[PDB]
């Protein structure tokens, strides 16, 4: 008998790419050049082999969160919601901003799956938990609420946020930024949250949800701020 999840499994070669990952990341940004990859990686594993694949705590990450210590600029941080492919195309041209994506722990997990399973040491190649139809506490899921809030705790000055003016939910209070960055921004540090909203021609800034958005923010004494992104390809140039 072997247990059959609803979500897809772990992607192929998923050890070997987080290696390698690190090893090209540690590469090209000289200040992590140092970072023993290879520690990286058993403290990735360690957080969530020989483990139930829902029951996993923010603490099982905690080992893998301090060896990928990295503090960025915080007033260079931009969030973004549903629409990732295009908020790294602009931090691929601005290029002193950063997404999560763009940090270390980002970095060896963007578009990866993964899992284990209780008492042995195996992956599961075959299919991982469901966030909806199985377990909320998954290590992918658990994996980025951890590293969300803390990059989100990180941030100061103006925060910008990109959302996608083709959704149906410019702002969906149940998503990652919805449900855990944007009730982690700090008034201490952070004065703006700018939303974005780029349209994939009437004025989005006006909608329902982007309103919520700003009753949410307004409530952790943090000012808000929305600007409409008519022409998106025009905008990565005219940064
Ligand atoms: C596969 C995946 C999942 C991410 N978060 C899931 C999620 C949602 Cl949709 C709502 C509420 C919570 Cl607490 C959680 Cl964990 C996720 C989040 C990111 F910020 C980034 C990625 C990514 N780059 O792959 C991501 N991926
Ligand atoms: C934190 O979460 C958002 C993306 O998650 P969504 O579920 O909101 O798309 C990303 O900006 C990270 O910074």
């Amino acid at each position: 008998w072997r247990q059959q999840w609803s979500g897809p499994g772990t992607t192929k070669r998923f050890p070997e790419t987080v290696l390698a990952r690190c090893v090209k990341y540690t590469e090209i940004h000289p200040e992590m050049r140092h970072v023993d990859c290879q520690s990286v990686w058993d403290a990735f594993k360690g957080a969530f082999i020989s483990k139930h694949p829902c029951d996993i705590t923010e603490e099982d990450y905690q080992p893998l969160m301090k060896l990928g210590t990295q503090t960025v600029p915080c007033n260079k941080i931009l969030l973004w919601s549903r629409i990732k492919d295009l908020a790294h195309q602009f931090t691929q041209v601005q290029r002193d901003m950063f997404t999560l994506e763009d940090t270390l722990l980002g970095y060896l997990a963007d578009d990866l799956t993964w899992c284990g399973e209780f008492a042995t040491s195996k992956i599961n190649y075959q299919s991982c938990p469901d966030w909806r139809k199985d377990c909320s506490n998954n290590p992918v899921s658990v994996f980025w609420k951890t590293v969300s809030r803390r990059f989100a705790e990180a941030a100061c000055d103006v925060v910008h946020v990109m959302l996608d003016g083709s959704r149906s939910k410019i702002f969906d209070k149940d998503s990652t930024f919805g449900s855990v960055e944007v009730h982690n921004l700090q008034p201490e540090k952070v004065q703006t949250l700018e939303a974005w909203v780029i349209h994939g021609s009437r004025d989005l800034c006006q909608d329902p949800t982007i309103k919520e958005l700003e009753s949410i923010i307004s409530k952790r004494n943090i000012q808000f701020s929305c600007k409409n992104i008519y022409r998106p390809d025009k905008f990565l140039q005219c940064v």
